[PDB]
């Protein structure tokens, strides 16, 4: 049911301020809010990142499963997809400035979203 | 039993008041107080809201169920039906102008309560 | 046993005060301290208020049962018996100025208690 | 300037609650609250009341002075009148049936409030 | 310089919100913040209000005087002025249906805010 | 002594973060840190803004003057200058997007840093 | 065993002081601590008591039972007697000028204790 | 001005109760409210007791002096007089069974109260 | 075994200090630290006091039970045997003038230890 | 006026008690308190002690002046005088074994308290 | 597959300060954190250090046993090895100059991290 | 395996400080901490010490068993024997001047630590 | 007086700890602790560093002065010199690799203590 | 007065136990505790120790004075001489082993302590 599962483009991420500097690092990302019309999050299972970290920016992170919580940490809201970016092989932090976003159901590899 | 399940209209809202702002937002509605003569709330089941956020104001908001807590909050008081505006698909606030409400049965959609 | 079970004229109501006002309010009956000849309050079992609210004062409030917990609140004590105040279809509260207490064993309606 | 002298009716009591008992006593009247034309009370100076106390009711207390702290116990109000009933010589309480206020100007006695 | 002091025209009011009702009550209006070319609240002293109370709502309460604070209770601003609404000849609370406001320099009347 | 008056271009923010949103806010600006030579900061007087608000983006704010506190809030540093971005002719907040800042000396009106 | 059941003349009242008064009140009686040669307590089953309440003095209280709890409220003592002056059909408090104290085993009324 | 002097006959004793004892011990005498005309309490000057001790009772104490604090302990009464039994040549506590009070002005020796 | 069961001379007494006397009660014994070759405290099993009281001092206070706890109230020490001066038939207190210990196995009443 | 001056037989020592031994130490001596006719206390000055300590027993410990604090430790009572057992030429602690008292005047030495 | 178990090289310390020294000591090594491609920690089980401990440094420590914990003190991260220098055969500290970790699978012993 | 059970001779004592002393007092003793070569602490199970009290120096103390908690206080340590200094047929404490240690397998007698 | 002032060797610096890292950073330095022959720390008065930053790291950082507070932050000690590495200029942080100090008298600028 | 100078034996020092070691440290000496004829000690004036430190032991340390504040750390003692170790010119500890103590009055060098 490939179209409407690459149909989802409204997405929100989780962010951590640090004072004593003056930047954002991302820690997740609240991913897929539950509108009207949409069940395809059932079908797709696994999401792979490749990120800008602090050093050595651009590289593979690998493959991890989604954990669904909440939508915007509120109790009373539909569970939506979330990726997890900290159970991923990294040392550092990871900021804001460019990413790619390789998911992966059966076996496609689609790209969803491009900061 | 159609004429005095539309025979309701006594209502209450909930509200949550925000400082530095001027304005109060909608978080609930305690729903049909107990009378004397009212015990059609067990064959109405399903809602339906058309509301005004604060972005994009009057759109559908889905189909949910009541939640039968209790009345104004009290403990020794009976349960009445109670339309919880959290749990719908929104990421704003509602606010206070104007309201539409679409009210499921087996097959009947009908407006019970207007503002 | 009828005119015993009319026998029992002392009692006592439990209040409530509000400040910023200069009234107290009703919330319950201590009904019937337990005198040394006194077990009627066995066979009856029901009860029903018509009482003076805050607004739209003398109307039908409703039936309820007792609920045997204590007299004055104190814990070595006999149980008696208990109208409560709340647990009734009102919204309101209740004032001190004038009160009918109807009461409902099997078949009849006995006054017991006029202000 | 008698008349407006005799005219400042609305008043204020101050209550005390008795938890145990069923009753409220009096403590203290903030007295003449502040309207837009009333100074008359610059030159009225001393109090007298004839209360009903718990034990041997209706007797002369004797005469004291005002005492203006405030309105309602407000500290963003006008400086009003204050008849305190505990510098007065009694020793039980004083409750709340019926109670006479002879007031003392330069030479009148005039009876300012009834209840 | 008429023409100017009726041209502040921005404004805020300061709220309470009162929970086990559905409204919120005025308590004091955070008057002409301080735009970039105005210093005519010099020359302006007193202020009068018709507003509508609980009980028996339009009627004149009285003149008070500007108590300059801050704005938005924030310390690090300029002095604006303030309309205490609690220091007039009231009882009650005030509500936010209508509302009128005369304004007195050394002779002129002026009507300067009408919601 | 102008051309080292503007050779100053070291300079720092200062930021609040704002949960349930992705953004951050500026609400200062610790200014010109202390280098080796560089003591052109007493002649230099008053500052102005120029920024991009919350509501009506590009406008004046106004003219203020320095607040010599600190750098990076510690305590054992040299005092350097601090523009303040609260007390100016504001209501809203301030963002990150782009930004003007127009400085006056006796008579000039340099554009001493841009974003 | 009569004779011995009257013969245990040690005893002791337990009492509660009321500030703001100048008396003291009786609220139960550990009674016949533990001698030598006494285990007739076992036989004696019932209480009644005939005391001088605050209204209405002299009057019949009714007839109970003992609560074995403790002498002199040790830890590290036997099991003694206590008439617990709670449980009984009163609504005031009880007074130490006279109290008379009548004692039922199977079918004996014997007085066993006069103050 | 000797019998007005001798017609004060309300009094008040100041009671402290010990636990694991059955009784009450003073500690302090309230002396003369004040009533409506009575102020001699300005010519007499001071006082003698003859009480009875814990331990070899009926003896003289000795001569002390008066200290008007209060009436009841309370804040807003008048000051009327207080015989203090600490400040006496005696080891032990007093007791409630019979006292004697011998009092002092410029020579006479009057037994003001009786026990 | 009977001359070792006489033969344990080493005791120690547990002390109670009253402030505002000038003495030291007695409340319990700590009896027969364990020694190298003592194990006849198992033979022996009920224990007899003939004390003095603080009123009616010389007198039978009856037969009790030894109670094996530990020796100077110490976690890691073995179990000795405890007289217990509190569960016997007294009201009063003890002192430390003269004392009688007699003690039982099955048909002795040998005198363990005299003060 | 030698012999009244030997004549104040009353007296009090102050005590200190250690647990994990049986024993009670002296650390102070509330000496003479004030009985009806004793006014010799204030020729007598300077004291003198021969005590046992724990270790060398009977010596000469110096002679030290005298410290009127209160009696009993009680705030409301006259100042009598106190020997103070802790500013003297020792090390170890004084026990209750035997003492002597050399009380020093102008020229005599009279020894005015043993135990 | 020995290669591979030789290429780890990546690799972190777990560190502790002393205060009032000016050096830090080395506590346990977070070891090889979890790369793509490694998944041969599986077959390696036990560990030997050979270090340089305050006191007679080189020496022989002995072979003990992996604990998988975490990685960095993180909860969510992998699995990752962990070598804990405090169940080691030492009584002193260890120090940061030189080390030496022989490493015992089945039967090779690869030297495996020099510092 | 007699003389390796000999060779243990690092052991550690246990400390005890008291102050307003000059000395400190010995309570256990963390024995024969776990070397590389040493499991001979199986074989060996009764203990038997030879101290130096306070009071009676010299004596023989009794036999007791280790209880094999850690080595140093720590918890990440291999279980090393301990003797306790507790648990012994003493009454006082223990010094640090002499000691005797002799130790009990089947039926050997070895000394194996003298200080 | 030259050479002496080359001759204080013995010094010590002020460690910060950064957990999550591995590192230990430098912010002051107890320097010259007195000696029983050593007053020439009156002469010197400033101080001038060259060190290694985390970015950027050999370059002149300033001259200050010395502030004289105490030695090891031990308050019962003389006074020493200390060298704040805190009032510089500077931003990041400082490392321990290597240092160069210069030293400066009235005309001399010696180099005193190299790492 | 020499001699008597030199008769002043009695002495204590002051002790810091750590844990973790097995030894205690010296940290100050209660230096000649008052006698009944000791005035010497107002000539001596300044004193100098030659101590065994935990590194290079046997050093001169320099000369300091005294610090009369107390015997034995009690507030009622009189005011005895106090050698102060930790006001010299040492970084380390100070041992228990040997020690030699040079003490200065105007012009001897008199040994007076020796352990």
């Amino acid at each position: 049911d490939q179209e409407i599962m690459d149909a989802h483009k409204i997405y929100f991420a989780d962010l951590n301020f640090n004072p004593s500097t003056g930047n954002t690092y991302i820690n997740g990302m609240y991913f897929a809010p539950t509108q009207t019309n949409k069940e395809a999050l059932d079908y797709i299972q696994k999401y792979r990142v490749e990120a800008t970290l602090q050093y050595s920016g651009f590289k593979d992170i690998g493959t991890k499963d989604k954990e669904m919580r909440n939508y915007l940490g509120d109790p009373n809201q539909p569970k939506t997809n979330y990726v997890n970016l900290r159970s991923y092989f990294t040392g550092g932090e990871n900021i804001m400035t460019y990413k790619k976003l390789r998911i992966y159901a059966i076996t496609p590899d689609d790209r969803e979203l491009l900061v």
